[PDB]
């Protein structure tokens, strides 16, 4: 019953921080600013966490192909998980939108364990900041906001569902289960016309997650 | 704030509703109609068992299917921890059959929006779905985007709620149902904002 | 390694051993009588439900004390996750009666030190207590800390007694042991211008669940 | 049952680490070496954990007297809890082993509740390196003893003693995570597999953690 994934590997992991910046025209400085924030905390916390952080962006189409055929390919053998952040934008054209929908199921795609051997056992943590459907055993999807709920826009200071999920980190990340700390940023979250933003998880964990230090 | 925990301390647990799908389902073998006894049968005493008052019906009943699905809705929660709602349903499923549950499950989670249903704001509401949201929903699936003596979910979250449920954290407990089931991959997402026990 | 367990997975969960001491004690008011009933049985329906056999005697029977003792020393413990011994005692306490527990209690855990019995190595030994002794995988629990103010026995039992039965019913199953414990120090020390504050020992190296 | 001590104070508190030197007479480099070892140790690790770590020796004996009335008067109204480290040696003739008793005593003394109000609710952990007896107390003390009655105690070493080098291991990595008597239990185990095992006295009524602030 209090079964745990065994974390004691040479390596954490990746914590794999994907921006989508493409097919959004017209940024703000609070979502240009905002989303810094975001990647700048996430990095601090993720980090602390023992994971090794990557990031980029989908700008870069030309180095977006052999980064992710570069992280998908790489040998996890030696790691304790995969953890993903999916980040985006507010204003969301539809384009921009859609496009989010299909880099998602490709980038979930490439860790099933059909695909990803090194990582078959071992938690896959996605992290969705939505502007859904896609599983495998292992899984854990995080999302930023749960069906047609409203969503907190972002602030120069980051979004609310990164700022206070990255809060929890820092505070909490080492002691506590993860989905014990995810049930925690719905809380803080869904407090911060007028109505509320709810996050969502969907586990499909077959154990306990803690990331207790190295 | 860390361990904060729903408050279980009402009058009554609350209730646990068991909804059948049987209508638009033909040709039952026997180990359909005698495995989802086991199945309801199994449910109805681990739930009762938690303190729950156990309503169980199905679609067949057309006519007693919108007085008893209207009655549940309106009554009042005030007095009630939380809610639970089981929807049970069959393999063969043709497309009829499979398409009607959808539509079945829509709307009887939409009941319960904290939107349509005051009584249960800020109380859980647990929706178990075997397969062929708001803020403190809890939907369990039998599988994920994927017997005589009932089906491997039931049976397998049945044996674990007899066994552990007073004791565990529900979602603690859920897990433990991912990995029985994936060893003989349910799913379950979450929107409770805090700890879920079902302590005497 | 951190959140590493005792393993509870044997055949047997063990044996909880429920020790009156009755001897020496000359007196008996109704509460003193009628609430270590009440002690006694209350322990045994919580213990039971936690897998235990519950074995209940007195120092009374002397004849039957040794044959009782000894045995319970002796028998095999391979097939069981622990053992639990409960040392229950009453508030008037003549001195002969409160230097009689003393010895029967270091005797007591002297038993299932490693050294006398290989069952239990590696094994939790709990001692409830109603001081030092030890040795490693023990765990010493005390109705009250030094020098400090006791519940007095009441016709329903003891303010500690009673505490450690509720939460070992509500919370014996779910939690880490120690974990529990300390929700009894708690409850008994806000019961109620005297404080009762209970203490417990340990020198267990793993945590313990008591998981059906 | 997960309640826990209210560790948002404005301060963590004062770690203070008392060194029983006086009347050890003769000190091998080891025993010298080794205790220094522990006392930086131990500062590094609680000083992360946001402890005001204070350390003085017996050996001033006009030093001792101003700086333990002067911590057991000031006011610990804006702190979480209070630490205590006793450290000591291994040879211990009578004298030094005899003193090390009341020391303890007199020590713990000036923060039962009933001398000290400002600690009234909060913990107060008492970390001692052994050589009158073992038990005192009183409500939300937690007691931590480097070995248990009479059992084996292992030496010190040049690099420090196991149970402090071991206690200070597990402070580093686990300290800021888990609930501290988890944490003695693993230090119980780690100092029992170097027997020598050690022991905790928990008088505590909540929980525990020491998050970062």
């Amino acid at each position: 019953p209090a079964e745990k994934y065994k974390m004691d590997h040479r390596r954490r992991g990746i914590a794999l921080i994907f921006n989508h910046e493409r097919f959004f025209w017209h940024l703000t400085l609070p979502e240009r600013r905002g989303t810094c924030a975001d990647r700048d905390n996430l990095t601090r916390r993720f980090s602390d966490l023992g994971f090794e952080v990557k990031c980029f962006n989908d700008l870069k189409a030309e180095e977006l192909l052999l980064k992710i055929h570069e992280v998908s390919t790489v040998s996890h053998a030696d790691a304790d998980c995969f953890v993903c952040v999916f980040l985006s934008h507010g204003e969301g054209n539809h384009i921009y939108a859609y496009d989010a929908k299909i880099e998602i199921q490709t980038l979930t795609g490439l860790f099933k364990g059909d695909k990803c051997h090194s990582l078959v056992g071992k938690p896959k943590i996605f992290i969705i900041q939505a502007c859904t459907l896609p599983a495998g055993a292992d899984f854990l999807m995080c999302y930023s906001v749960a069906e047609g709920y409203y969503s907190h826009r972002e602030t120069v200071n980051g979004s609310w569902y990164i700022q206070d999920l990255c809060e929890m980190l820092g505070k909490y990340g080492s002691s506590l289960e993860f989905t014990e700390l995810l049930t925690l940023v719905n809380r803080k979250v869904s407090q911060r016309i007028g109505k509320k933003q709810v996050p969502c998880f969907a586990s499909m964990l077959t154990k306990k997650l803690h990331f207790f230090p190295k």
